[PDB]
């Protein structure tokens, strides 16, 4: 708990030394638990942290998009992410991709379209705290409404790239005109004005009312919505914060992505736990955190995170997420699976015979008496 | 005619010795569309460019990942049997799907509960043998020629597990003990496999059926594809068999497509998996759109294998005077596509116009009903 | 008493220094059947050829893909516990299946809904712990020795996540905050893992049961394999536990096979997945038929691991005077085989004759009923 | 003072919580050049974003392929030693190259012929230790801080072979037999490694020299880079050490580049191998041209690692008011580049004009002499 | 040094327990340091031991061949080995392969042939203790002389198989007769008696004198011999045994294999060392040994070896080879490199300032005074 000097130094008790070479003081201040790790860290652990601020931002007329992929964070082979921004009325061009796409609306609102394997369309407006999920290969679009929009997209393969989606106008620009004309029963003259290259993101007038955009068709309505109002659900409320979970059990279409939004008050922490199903991918919406990843065989490494950072926890590794700042800590947890699952350290030990736990920990009834059989994902410090 | 790789002011005459016959077969590759761009893997291979294994009773030649490396998940054998000839009892790690192009044959299969299924397959019929289940084929009075598709690209037709090869490589004492016979009783077992061999015609199917205490299989291993009602559009027909109707065909979804002269399988993609193609008859071109401004056109004719990687945009245009007939194969439990026309038809017209820089005259032509094969006007 | 690699006019005496004891254990490898041919990967490894991790309270040794590289999907630990000794609370990514060979033990497991299951396991019983669910083992009054099988070949017994190792590598401030205690209250936590440690015998199972707000688990994590009715053939018995009867065992299908002297697990293959084997007792040979004229025979005895890649033909012949007892393990939700005899029995007899160049005298012996273990 | 991702009519303000400090460090990434295009792998990682291993006597932090995956062939440790502190005698498979940034240290190495080399290294000096040869570092009176580069990206600083770790994991009977001593004589050996440990300052270099029957090493393992005459261009200086002058440095070619304010390492590429970079001081941007219309610009400052894959076009522009100082590292036996200016200068002027759609006014400025660092 | 019972048990002090399940007592007796490892072992280490007795032996008219490859010992990706036996006069059929081949003649003697890239032939007799080396792709044969022969072949790729060499008669059997006839200017009738399948190993009459077999040609003699008399060289003689080294510096053709024969008296040991160049592959000719492989980061595992065993030491790992029996221990060390190199622990420390070594080891002048600046590869116990 000893605090750093204005110029922090990698010193812990009698270990470490001052930095003698030119250095990045600003980044060191953001990474206090990396410049000075806990004494309990040990061994080689892959990097589990990357900042969107350290990525190239693709700027277009109407917004921007930047990405963190396996080429930035190689531990995350199964999940990649885009931070995308749209100005009011601007359109993310009709497109599809091999990966399924999950999204969280951080700021503003947007209208999405999607058409399914049966030719059925779903059109809906998404606001702050809402999600969408587009299954692999189904074509979709996003158009920001009057406030603009900024959102996080997560794709279920780490090798994604935002520059490799299949765009409507790119497909047509690379199809012979004779074939397009034959496809639609029109003349080549009727399609002479098709774009010669993709748009990707483009400015446009605001759309009208949602009701006026709904398209009915001969194949009927989709069975399940492609959007979900996460923040309208009743959260799991612990002493130190709240957890909102959306997986395929409640957000029915979201078959390959399970998700949670976690809020952690100052002085609180997402408790010690692990996931018995799959890897965790993280996005930090706001606040400041540290997390130690316990990797087995005496290996553990602590990382720091703040707004704009991606984190990762490989399958079954022990972890916690501690708020280390004065404001709420808000982050997303993402899993490539059909459901969310964790094992809580506290609940695990609480559900075992007390003398058996005592025999393991070399602690007494004073400790086992504090264990809780109810899981409290976010705990508050006393 | 002597074609040249010239398109407008681009290209030049060929100055070196060349293969004129192949150039005539590949007009859209010697002279690609101006709209092609970028590196795309090869998506075409001819069975005529493969080694044909000849045996007493027929032949078998294959296109695998060693010929067409983009196709890692699917491989194929073109097999021919003379009347009465037998493809020896065998099994393999891969599931096997088949389309009977010519003639007819009797198949056998035994399942993991010891139940046998024996049936005759004719032109336009399919079979599907799940992985590891043992089977045989015997051509009937007119012979048979058929296409086999295996759900792994690394297959080889020379590495199936053959009944007689197994026995030839098992100790005689073990074979004798296995069946409760003497070693002398099995002395005449073959020393090497047969693979394909000549034989007299079998009797009636009814007389070959074997009844047993474990009863009949719950689902048939054959399917009469051409007896089903096809999806009919202006330019042709589509017949689909996947696990929703051909119940056993869990890892292969299939379609037979017929395209009249002047018609085209419309612009679409598959949101589920890669497409593997076999061209039964006719002449076609297809452009594969691979994202990020990459697209490449290929030509196909009878005897060719094609491929479309997962989610790539494509169409199949008849470029000849005869019907174009081809198979589409997918390693999945169902067939699925997205039609470009239907997609745009199901969106607000002004939104589509904003994308395409076209007006209501174009959006008025879009159809909310999918028409897989369209006819030119 | 000195075997030589000679078969008729093939082979020769060994002229260099040699391992006569191992040669005597591997008669069908020093002198293979004439019917073997071609390159086949090794399908045989002995636990006696592995490093044994010794701890206060027992031991653990393993056969993994680093010992037997054909077995990429399955690995195994032979673990021994003295009376009362504890295999420390731990978890791992891999699912774990177990067979109790000797003695008995108490297991605990807690699931992802916070529900605990505690049960006693005796000889012939199994357990199955799904991936990532935390568990422990404690031997009862006789001690215990058992075989664990993990559904990835790259496992290692030294890489499990141990309760005390986790806590030893977590900041004390974080542990204290997690439980609402002071750092002083947790100062006595161990500085390193225990793994296996000695302990007094546990009390009655009834006294260990913990009730909780989330109720009981829906399916048990133990199974009394030898209490089931086996498939009894002429030459032995087969007991099967897969996800159809041992409901939790979703990624492991298993069978215990007993083969009398003079009997043999018949010629068959598996149309679903690879087979992993552990030889509990007795002596066997097996030929693996790998297609395209490739076949190789291997010898096995107590303590050996074997393997049969997906769809390869095989049999398991007792070559000794005592019963042969072995486990068959498959990474799948069910057991399945195709029997050579039953296959041919279910085809037209003249069609079989046309293949085999044998007559009705042979096809008349074929049986439409499957008999997994046959007697000579 | 609040930058925004806006370039003319493209982009927009950031509406979500953001990292303004990092955005200010990366102006050409928040607002890239209009000329960037396409997907390019990340080519930039900060040592400040790594876990620092702290020991009594100093620290070590690393950037490896697990942090910067484009760099598969090279990894790096920033190591700091207090006065007299010792980096424990050790070896590793990888060859090690080093640049002394601050202070000074004594190194030892023994070769495979039993010959020892001991030398003092000061600011601007290098060392190179071939793969597998054992060595140590001990800081002198001012302490030391230096950059180590290893010729495999999968390195880890926690995986080196340490003298005391080896002995702690060797049977005492074997150690005793090895040296002809009793087990009692070696009872005080450490039970675990030291890695970095505090120690009194060493004596004179002359007093440490050890003579032996195998003579002196043929080539020195240290090099006084900054004592060499640099290539001096209009905008800065370049000092090169590769196997042609630093004879032992067979797998690492290196250069120290200084770039004045308003200057730039010119447009060039390497026809031999990938470039790995460490930024000692100052602030830079670099565009990596990856072919087929792909290009991405990155920002660097003190403490950053950069990378340029084999043959990709690049330049390094000083974007600050202070000198820009960086290292270029190549896994090869020599340094080589092709300069864009010199290339075009050596071709017929009308041929260059036909390519560039520019006239004699442009081709007249081309120079047949290579100037690695140019001044605006 | 405590000895096992006739039925050994995995017990070390108060650690371990008796074996309660059916077990392989004979193998346990062969592996005393695996049933009861040193207390100093720790962590996961790949298997480094495999017995030729655990391999399928290919029997032919004239001899046998069995192999240990990466399919048996997966740590050894770069080296594989065949133990081959020939009866008097029997021929290992003319053949070639992609891998280079190195050989040690353990028993008997043989005549070898080889033809090089220039059409030059080399024919020579090899006896006990002699080597050969055949570069990749050059065709060769072996024919045993009057005592027969048994030898160890080592190939410089672990994926080798003895059943995959290119055999003269197999090539011809799979070439169209018209092509063979055209190749040699003969009729198809003249070649009708060519074999229909390969021979591999076949019986034959003893050859005549070597002098009568030598073939001269227009391209002259080879520049360097393909055989080497290892045991005729003066060995490095230490107190506890001898070392004979053949690498490309003395056996000039042996460009990809460096080799050593090591003899270790009872009570002696190949000292603690490592190799700074490459992995070590081992074959145990006679005797009984143990070796601990030190793999870094606190990882170490001990293995036992006896006649007929293959061992392995990955690049740069610390090791020693201790004789644990009453007879001499004789083994081969093989390296895929153009030279042999090691670093001796003793010599390393002997060449450093004594106080510096003392500061590392927490030992005094009593220890540093015993260090030797001369390398003694095999040391004898006092
Ligand atoms: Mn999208
Ligand atoms: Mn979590
Ligand atoms: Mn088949
Ligand atoms: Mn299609
Ligand atoms: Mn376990
Ligand atoms: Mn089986
Ligand atoms: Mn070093
Ligand atoms: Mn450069
Ligand atoms: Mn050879
Ligand atoms: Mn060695």
């Amino acid at each position: 708990m000893k605090k750093q000097n204005d110029i922090p130094q990698p010193i812990r008790g009698d270990k470490g030394a001052t930095v003698k070479i030119p250095r990045n003081i600003e980044r060191d201040r953001q990474n206090p638990d990396m410049l000075v790790p806990p004494e309990t860290d040990h061994g080689t652990v892959s990097n589990m942290k990357f900042s969107f601020s350290d990525t190239h931002n693709r700027l277009e007329k109407g917004g921007y998009a930047r990405e963190v992929t396996v080429r930035e964070l190689p531990i995350s082979e199964n999940l990649a992410s885009v931070n995308m921004r749209l100005k009011p009325g601007a359109i993310r061009e009709l497109h599809w991709h091999k990966e399924a796409e999950w999204a969280y609306m951080i700021y503003g609102s947007a209208r999405v379209t999607i058409v399914d394997e049966k030719g059925r369309s779903f059109i809906d407006d998404v606001g702050e705290g809402d999600l969408w999920y587009f299954p692999s290969g189904l074509p979709h679009s996003i158009q920001a409404l009057e406030e603009g929009a900024e959102f996080l997209l997560v794709f279920d393969d780490g090798s994604f790239s935002e520059n490799s989606t299949f765009q409507l106008t790119d497909w047509l620009a690379h199809t012979p005109k004779e074939v397009i004309a034959a496809n639609f029963g029109v003349t080549k003259e009727e399609i002479s004005n098709l774009p010669g290259k993709e748009k990707y993101i483009f400015e446009n007038q605001l759309p009208g009312s949602l009701k006026d955009d709904i398209v009915e068709g001969p194949n009927g309505e989709v069975p399940y919505p492609f959007t979900y109002r996460l923040l309208e659900q009743e959260p799991i409320e612990s002493e130190g914060g709240k957890v909102y979970i959306a997986d395929s059990t409640n957000f029915k279409v979201s078959k390959t992505i399970a998700s949670a939004l976690v809020t952690v008050e100052p002085g609180a922490m997402r408790e010690l736990h692990w996931h018995p199903n799959t890897h965790e991918w993280q996005y930090y919406i706001s606040g400041k955190a540290r997390m130690t990843v316990f990797a087995s065989d005496g290996h553990a490494r602590t990382f720091n995170y703040q707004a704009g950072d991606v984190g990762y926890v490989p399958f079954a590794m022990g972890h916690y997420v501690e708020n280390i700042g004065d404001e709420p800590l808000v982050f997303l947890e993402i899993f490539k699976d059909d459901h969310y699952a964790d094992v809580s350290l506290n609940q695990w030990l609480a559900m075992l015979p007390e003398t058996f736990v005592q025999a393991h920990l070399d602690l007494g009834k004073d400790f086992t008496d504090v264990l809780s059989k109810e899981k409290h994902p976010v705990v508050k410090k006393k």
